């Protein structure tokens, strides 16, 4: 297996660090705290002497950060070290921060992938695990086999910000879909009961989900907003009695007004009528 | 012998009941604000009745299927004397407290009422895969509990009227935040050139790990586990930031996004950036 350095060392990139270990690789880590590397170290990791020393190490740079910005605060004072070498970025930010990134790397002679790991740190090593990578295909190939330590590949092409994009399209479900649970277990607790006890309808609602985004991707793509299974004026009533259900026990309800709001704002539209996916339309550009 | 009953709110929930009543060879006797809304089911059998206090008097269960409890003081008004013995079965969206108080008012009227919240669309009345939740008097759901498996299967909750309609909220905060997401994610993806299909894979795999987050996250919560050992909320704040940015970024409406940074933002107030985003739970409770 291929040497490499990894810098940032937060849940995922330890993560990302004893999986690489466990394969035979050759690990130089590099961290601000660097009792977060000491574990890292006693299992085979070089520590680095300084960032600069980290980039020389190998030609395959791994970095697990906040955001670009974090790269441009650890990487500029060893920008020059950063020819010839391959940076495969994997944290979290906008397409278009990561392709200015992608701007920037090539700048000091380097070339940046970006990937967007898909799974819990927990999923780093296993054949759940994937990621989205974008970047120039030539580099991406040259450091894939390295990549599926980690997890399974899916290349999405040339521009970095593809696999951001994807990244970022699958969080914002992610997101939201767990604030509603959050929701449901305060007002569950609100009323006596345990997450514990509604883990089964709400084991229930999400796993009927697949369901409802095939039928609403075919619909929403053929224009389909109408009415025959669903009324926005339903769905509003709906996210009222969540709202006010959770007012009467006691619940926080910046989040349920928001979602009221956001209806409220599709029958000012006009969509009474139609489904609740005429939504998207506001959405939209 | 599957019994008689009246179907009051003839929307397509109720349009769906009554077909499956009638599937099965129960008395049916239908009534609606408007009379059009019950041709098709008249016409397969159904007995019209000519007005609420008739259809509330032609048998002991009494179906409701409207939007609200507002709604049903306002249809069965007129019907009020004859609710005396009858067993009002309301399967209408509502808070808790509105539901406890047309229960109240039910048993002012001589009547008693079963609270229902129904888990599945139109769609999905008459198949086994399909349940509702039901609280109120015991004996008055037994009574009835047979009729009710026509429709969907029974999950009685108790005898507070409330608690079907807790349930059925808590399901349904859930369902429309994950579409929420959904929503965002076509729009975000038709901004930059893809089309809801092409998201598909992703979306329902990410949809598709929920069960286990769901199961993870629920010993932890009920256990008052926050430690920020797998997720820190500060890498979430900066999560829930870049998607806002992504979604301005390609022109996307983002009142949905800004209201979820800034309820990270008030967890990352509250000093918890280094615990789970679960504990920001505690931020949310009573």
């Amino acid at each position: 297996p291929a040497p490499l350095t990894l810098i940032g060392l937060g849940p995922m990139g330890q993560a990302m660090g004893n999986a690489l270990l466990d394969r035979g690789h050759g690990l130089t880590v590099w961290n601000r705290t660097a009792s977060r590397a000491d574990a890292l170290v006693e299992r085979g990791a070089v520590r680095a002497p300084d960032v600069a020393a980290a980039v020389a190490a190998n030609e395959l740079v791994v970095l697990s950060l906040t955001d670009y910005d974090a790269m441009y605060a650890l990487l500029g004072p060893a920008a020059d070290a950063l020819a010839g070498k391959v940076v495969v970025n994997l944290s979290s930010d906008t397409p278009e921060k990561t392709r200015a990134g992608a701007r920037w790397i090539a700048e000091h002679g380097g070339t940046l992938i970006a990937g967007g790991v898909t799974v819990p740190p927990s999923g780093i090593g296993s054949p759940e695990s994937s990621a989205f990578y974008s970047g120039p295909s030539a580099a991406f190939e040259r450091h894939r086999e390295t990549l599926r330590t980690l997890t399974r590949t899916d290349y999405r092409g040339e521009d970095p910000g593809l696999a951001a994009l994807m990244y970022q399209i699958g969080m914002v479900m992610f997101w939201n879909a767990m604030l509603g649970y959050w929701q449901a277990v305060a007002l569950a607790d609100a009323n006596g009961l345990k997450a514990a006890d509604i883990l089964p309808h709400a084991s229930d609602t999400v796993a009927s989900l697949p369901g409802f985004l095939r039928f609403y991707a075919d619909r929403i793509d053929t224009g389909h907003h109408g009415g025959d299974v669903d009324r926005l004026a339903m769905g509003t009533a709906s996210v009222e009695h969540i709202l006010h259900t959770m007012a009467d026990s006691g619940v926080d309800t910046a989040l349920p007004e928001a979602v009221v709001a956001f209806f409220r704002r599709g029958m000012a539209a006009g969509y009474a009528e139609n489904s609740f996916s005429s939504m998207v339309e506001l959405l939209k550009k």
